[PDB]
């Protein structure tokens, strides 16, 4: 009865880790998408 | 026996997310530095 509440409580503690990871991974797909626009804005600027 | 086998499995699953957060928390800055430097260097390049 007490060991399950360790397991019930830790699955709450797994959540905010996974909660923060999607908030992390949403940013790294966001900034990189702009970052490859900085590359596409440079490949023409180099040719100029 | 099995519920304690369920605990250390998902506690080991907690170690990946705690690592990957600490992986992501370093990466979100170290792209942003090479983002915000690029956002400054490009305006310098426009005069070039």
């Amino acid at each position: 009865r007490e060991l399950e509440n360790e397991l019930d409580g830790e699955q709450r503690r797994h959540a905010d880790a996974q909660k923060n990871l999607r908030k992390s991974e949403r940013r790294i797909k966001e900034l990189s998408f702009q970052a490859d626009e900085d590359r596409k804005n440079h490949e023409r600027m180099q040719d100029l």
